[PDB]
């Protein structure tokens, strides 16, 4: 399933093959080779057989879910990031061959076509060399990120996308949340979730007390997870105007009671949080 707050850091190294990966993860192993570090290389590889086999489908199931491995360690995080984005390439390539010999000018076009729709496709460009997208294309990709009418995910998602062009390392970008009613200037290629001081430590917070209130049940916790990721995803840029305590105290509410209990849809707090916790959080995956 994996989740978006698992790396509230600085943006990954770039990879476009999967040999150079397979390099700079074994060798990361040779320097670090644990039990852990032995276990996920293993898991790694199982993916790649995958990939040899063009089962391109599996191989996105699989890397997302080791992802998703609330045991998976930091510095390995970045590795299988970088593969899934190869293996997505490998995927859209497979799906519409059009994509195989294409400049990036021309890619865009077809990301942009049925609008809302087909913006999954720009993950493409993610894995290609450093020079393939020049920096000036990134102004015929500015209207996506400040429609008023386009669902907060799929704006974000697109958002994350861009951030990893290697061509647009640096660049600057606008981007109106529509949730918070106001646009901003964010800088491309400097931070994986380039969120606004306040925001960061906001979520860095309420990460830190949803997973101390869920320290006994962790299942609960990856739900609550979920719940933090559809705020961070809807008001992106910063967070939403509640309370930080007021926020996990109710997310708490929210999840201990699913495991059968009636929540309260009086509460404006639950309310909110159903809103948002999937019912905007939907979105056809790459």
């Amino acid at each position: 399933p994996n989740q978006f707050v698992n790396h509230l850091s600085a943006l990954k190294k770039h990879f476009a093959s999967y040999k150079e990966l397979r390099e700079a993860f074994n060798d990361y192993h040779k320097h670090n080779g644990d039990e852990l570090t032995t276990f996920f290389l293993h898991q790694f590889d199982k993916v790649m057989e995958l990939v040899k086999q063009k089962d391109f489908k599996t191989a996105q199931s699989r890397c997302e879910e080791e992802l998703a491995a609330p045991y998976l360690p930091k510095p390995l995080v970045s590795f299988f990031q970088s593969l899934l984005q190869l293996v997505n390439h490998d995927l859209l390539e497979q799906q519409n061959a059009a994509l195989a010999s294409l400049p990036a000018a021309k890619i865009i076009e077809l990301v942009l076509q049925d609008y809302p729709n087909k913006l999954n496709m720009i993950h493409y460009l993610l894995p290609k060399t450093k020079a393939f997208v020049k920096p000036h294309l990134l102004q015929r990709l500015q209207f996506v990120l400040t429609d008023s009418e386009l669902l907060e995910l799929k704006r974000f998602s697109f958002f994350q996308a861009l951030n990893q062009i290697p061509g647009f390392q640096g660049e600057q970008v606008e981007y109106f949340n529509s949730k918070l009613k106001q646009k901003f200037t964010l800088t491309l290629g400097e931070f994986e979730i380039a969120q606004q001081p306040d925001a960061k430590a906001y979520f860095e917070q309420l990460i830190t007390q949803i997973q101390q209130l869920f320290l006994k049940e962790p299942v609960n916790a990856e739900f609550a997870n979920e719940i933090i990721d559809a705020f961070l995803v809807s008001y992106f840029p910063l967070h939403p105007p509640v309370p930080l305590a007021q926020l996990a105290a109710k997310i708490y509410e929210y999840v201990s009671q699913i495991v059968l209990n009636e929540a309260v849809n009086l509460k404006d707090e639950l309310i909110k949080l159903i809103v948002h916790t999937l019912y905007e959080q939907l979105d056809r995956p790459v």
